């Protein structure tokens, strides 16, 4: 069962798919060991690994080559994440081959222009005209196109959110991801009942960790739940603390016991293949 | 004063330097904010990072477009691990002008042949080219080149891996990087004890974290201390275990309180600069 | 004398500078050698030599990569297309100090509005303000920032293009490209004639091949000619040329004479200098 | 049918397949359209488009990012040049199915020692290894690895060369390229007449061009013939003499007429199919 099949299964099968933010393989491998469905290829990760803000900074293929290195890592479908398509429908087209090519089983694309101006998303057919090319493009009718609705967000309203979900599906989104900035989860809730489509929606609920995997089984309709800066802020977290306690110490006396060992990191390098290449080709 | 400058004042001063492993420019930027030294672009993080063996599986490309990435991210010198110089004395005559031209202050380039076999080292005569090669094709000769003398880890004693060192100070070596994997510091100790030349020593204590900075600056012939892969063990064990509380808990409602915020994420993305360019640019 | 004080100094002195376009670091070689003052490291060459559209699809990275591979192999100054500059003056602000440190000695940035929609051009103040972004985040004084007006070919007319052009001079361009698509060169030595700035005039006039140097000498407001896509061209009618008579001979036995020897690119490629440097560094 | 199928096709059918040099997909695109059978992804050209030796200088990212954009333009297989393989029988593992992935449909590697001395070639029973590893890392069977006997360049003799031939086919290799540096075809085709293995032979016959390909194909052992570097030679001597021309008359008013048009490069970008996507997607 190819990725791309395993990920439409899971859409299809109505169960709960679970992704996990991922900066670099071997972050992608850890979410993977750990047991979560898929990989998210996070552009607000990546660009947060490279100092730099989450503002179509990074190259484009900084990113693909990153999605890329990830797919040839793990086993589990890789979503990735492409912002706005990188430009229109016609930048979106030549777009989308290049990251199914690279291994993603799926690319999250999202409504606002680009770039920011001193309106804030795009017409809902212009939109509706970069989903359908994303479609277009893709060879494997497996590979799914994620259309993010960010009309919550520029604060435009239920109304014309469901209006631009219902738009994407109609121009060949296989699923609708949609987004809160709210305090408080009421404003996703209310979206998610009053969903009418048929796809199934995709919710990253970073703001509200009180919203659990139990409470959005809960919501039928959501097909997808994603974790999206989980990894680099538990990495920047730990890195910040194991870097403070060496320079107060005045050395790793006190922090070598409780880190991983040296071994364990050649492990997850993938060591035990490269010991078998070497012992049948090493001649 | 420049990166160059910096580093070469610091070995010329006798005070010691510290250098922290990097992975990518946001743990750059977290050691300079902690206070070391300087950074070390360790070719074992980013092959890890990558979950790729350290043996010469990355592109050189890589290797390099990362080091650039960190060398404008921090206003500490940044040391290079070049490994074996990617091939012979032309190769590294090639090879270290595009370090330094992305920022690089230092290169550690190591004995060893490559690629491995079924020598160990490469000729002593060979590697005197080598750094000689290193020297001759820098601009600024404030750069610096560091030989990583590998006779210990090869088994070839005490005075072989004096007689190289010395050999390749007479090439042209800035410093010497000596290496031990005993499982006690008897040995690393015993070649400081002994060593006649007059460049500073490196030493990579990860095999011995009894021997903390303090013991190091007691050795007035060592200059630099290299932390050489304790960042990316400390972001292996804080995301193993935060994903795995996350698949047990079905969520991240205990997990979130004790990350650092999306808020410090962004600030070390450098959001404030980014508000002033917006504020006073975006028209 | 540093290649941004060589171009501007050329800029200064009221010679006219003439810059050929380059797709590899090859072809600027040869332009070098030919005698040209400039290389144009032109998008739409590099696009065409990678048989896509010149529509920014190609990334970011791949120019500017190219552009750093360019510079480390001419000594003349090199002008980088930056196209609509990647966004706004944001996406400005964090992009020039790249090609600055990649070796350009001029970026080329158009008011076009990026991506195409089904206005063509960004409002003025918009642009002042990514001009202004660009001059700001500049490290050397001497890099010099051109301002290119598209207000002719987007049937503007005369009086809006000069005001355009007038407006990025103010908010700091220090050359402004004028482009014309009409099929007589009247329309551009018309606004030659009008133009009432201080800084130079930059002429494309690969739609006028009319039009020579002498021609444009005699017009004291232009100071660079840019020769915008020959280098693409010539190699391809050679290259088409040389395949069709290796398919209709069967062999290269009646073309072989006529080209370039195996030696004469090995020469090219700098293989003295690699014999000086195996000569006195392999050992 | 694949890429790969064709070339298995072409070699098990008894067909002579030719495959011409190509340093970028433009060149490619025009080979191609010329209509030889297969691209050779040649390091001589991409390095010489570089301006720099082929001697390991390129980053083996470099020609694998290349060979992926190449694939991405042809319909006809590809046959990229690894060299040595970036490393020994590990780094092929990890190489070959990177090449394989980037839409190559065959390597050539040969048996030179990596990196230069001050033996020639690597033992016999170590290539074979590195032809094992790289047939059990490929993924389709019908992926071809071409083995290149450097035996006659090396002056090792006949008796020698063909017995690695036939110690790399019993190491899995799908054909053996045999190249020789002698001033005449003597050598080559005496090495042609002994052959005794089973798999075709390769030609890469630049240093004679008398031998066309009817001689070739009267080599019934002979399966592949290579133009190994003519798109680069012609590209260097119409380049440069269009640049001499443009130059010594002052402009470009002689040489325009004599050039394919703008308009020729821009259907060469395929700008037609951009025009489809433009009209069915920019909404
Ligand atoms: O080879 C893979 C292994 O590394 C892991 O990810 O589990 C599934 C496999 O297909
Ligand atoms: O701009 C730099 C700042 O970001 C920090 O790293 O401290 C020193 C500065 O030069
Ligand atoms: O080294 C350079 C040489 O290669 C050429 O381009 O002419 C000027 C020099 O600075
Ligand atoms: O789409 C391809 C076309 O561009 C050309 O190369 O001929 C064969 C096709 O498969
Ligand atoms: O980048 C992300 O993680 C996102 O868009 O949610
Ligand atoms: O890669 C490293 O960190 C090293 O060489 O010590
Ligand atoms: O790309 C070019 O050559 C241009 O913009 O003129
Ligand atoms: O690089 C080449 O073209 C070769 O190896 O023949
Ligand atoms: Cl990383
Ligand atoms: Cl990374
Ligand atoms: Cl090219
Ligand atoms: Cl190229
Ligand atoms: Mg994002
Ligand atoms: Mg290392
Ligand atoms: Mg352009
Ligand atoms: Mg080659
Ligand atoms: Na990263
Ligand atoms: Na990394
Ligand atoms: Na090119
Ligand atoms: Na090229």
């Amino acid at each position: 069962m190819t990725k791309n099949q395993a990920l439409r299964a899971a859409l299809d099968s109505g169960r709960l798919f679970t992704a996990m933010a991922a900066h670099n393989p071997l972050v992608a491998k850890l979410a993977e060991q750990a047991g979560f469905g898929g990989i998210w290829g996070s552009g607000f990760e990546l660009s947060a690994s490279y100092a730099v803000p989450d503002a179509n900074i990074l190259s484009m293929s900084t990113h693909l080559e990153m999605m890329r290195a990830i797919a040839s890592t793990v086993s589990i479908p890789l979503i990735a994440d492409i912002d706005t398509g990188f430009g229109n429908a016609v930048n979106v087209h030549y777009v989308v081959p290049q990251y199914e090519a690279a291994g993603a089983s799926a690319i999250v694309m999202e409504d606002k222009t680009f770039p920011k101006d001193t309106q804030e998303l795009v017409r809902i057919e212009e939109f509706q005209g970069k989903i359908a090319a994303a479609t277009a493009a893709r060879a494997d009718r497996d590979f799914v196109v994620i259309a993010r609705v960010e009309a919550l967000i520029a604060g435009l309203g239920q109304q014309e959110a469901v209006r631009r979900g219902q738009a994407y599906e109609e121009a060949g989104a296989d699923a609708i991801l949609i987004h809160s900035r709210q305090k408080t989860p009421d404003e996703i809730l209310a979206f998610v009942k009053s969903w009418p489509g048929k796809v199934p929606l995709v919710l990253v609920p970073t703001a509200y960790p009180q919203l659990t995997e139990a409470d959005i089984a809960a919501l039928s309709k959501v097909g997808i739940v994603i974790y999206g800066n989980h990894a680099i802020r538990a990495a920047v977290g730990a890195v910040r603390e194991v870097f403070a306690r060496i320079r107060r110490d005045g050395g790793i006396r006190e922090v070598d016991a409780a880190l991983p060992s040296v071994k364990e990191i050649i492990e997850l390098q993938g060591d035990e293949r490269m010991r078998a290449v070497e012992a049948r080709y090493l001649k």
